[PDB]
């Protein structure tokens, strides 16, 4: 674990990751896709091998010794408000569960479903809210990657409102 485990969120892009493991936003079926799926394709091509998984469930794959977990959000264009939110909640929890088996002391985690899978709406606080419920009774350093400097700011402010 980390000697003190905290939250931190940067704008860059998480294929430049100092962190010891990856979230990949992913699709269920383990294809390049685009944003966050596709940089990470690109970063860690080895990591997609085998990688398809259900909505709202995490499946981890290395690329040599650096493990990729591929996290599955709801696509809101197709999901309700409420069976998406309850799915969004679950792939958190299947991340903080491959975090701690892995027993890494960092990990780099983008908002799931806050990009092409949002449905065209504003999801920063709702998933930010399920990533803390899910993360928070583990010991990683937790870093918030970004791509919005509004986003940043708001992101911030959250954790700095807890402390
Ligand atoms: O420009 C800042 C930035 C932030 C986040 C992700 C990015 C990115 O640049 C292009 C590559 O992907
Ligand atoms: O355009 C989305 C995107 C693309 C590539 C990398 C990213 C990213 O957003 C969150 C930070 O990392
Ligand atoms: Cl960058
Ligand atoms: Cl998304
Ligand atoms: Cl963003």
């Amino acid at each position: 674990g980390a000697m003190a485990p905290s939250y931190r969120v940067k704008r860059m892009d998480i294929a430049k990751n100092d962190e010891e493991c990856v979230v990949n936003a992913a699709n269920p079926r383990g294809l390049p896709g685009d944003g966050v799926c596709k940089a990470v394709y690109k970063k860690w091509p080895e990591s997609f091998k085998n990688s398809a998984t259900p909505v709202g469930t995490a499946k981890t794959v290395m690329c040599g010794t650096y493990p990729v977990i591929h996290a599955v959000g709801p696509n809101f264009s197709n999901y309700t408000e409420s069976e998406g939110d309850r799915e969004l909640a679950a792939a958190y929890r299947e991340v903080a569960k491959e975090v701690t088996r892995l027993g890494v002391n960092s990990v780099a985690i983008p908002l799931l479903s806050t990009g092409v899978y949002s449905g065209g709406k504003d999801r920063l606080t709702q998933s930010l809210n399920h990533l803390f419920t899910a993360m928070d009774s583990t010991d990683a350093d937790v870093v918030i990657y970004c791509r919005d400097k509004e986003w940043e700011k708001k992101i911030s402010e959250a954790i700095q409102m807890r402390t």
